């Protein structure tokens, strides 16, 4: 309840290392170098604890100036998705 060992930025991103996918709520993370913020399971290949920091919540998050991670805030993963040509009227 009032007690957790040690709280240190450590093992903050031990959590966040593990990819404990069930850990919103429970904090985010924010990575300065892209302006974004992430839940720690950030699947995606880590950006270094050293330019991410910890909050209680995406609000908090929203309070740093910063955006929702396209994989962990509302997960808007868009891998299979086609690549589609680009050029804009294709009424056919
Ligand atoms: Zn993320």
């Amino acid at each position: 309840m009032k007690k957790a060992t040690c709280l240190t930025d450590d093992q903050r991103w031990q959590s966040v290392l593990a990819r404990d996918p069930n850990a919103d709520g429970e904090f985010v993370f924010a990575v300065r170098t892209t302006g974004i913020f992430c839940r720690p399971s950030c699947r995606a290949r880590h950006a270094l604890r050293e330019n991410v920091s910890f909050y209680a919540n995406a609000s908090e998050a929203l309070a740093a100036g910063f955006r929702p991670c396209k994989r962990c805030q509302p997960d808007k993963a868009n891998p299979r998705q086609h690549r589609l040509d680009k050029i804009t009227h294709a009424c056919r």
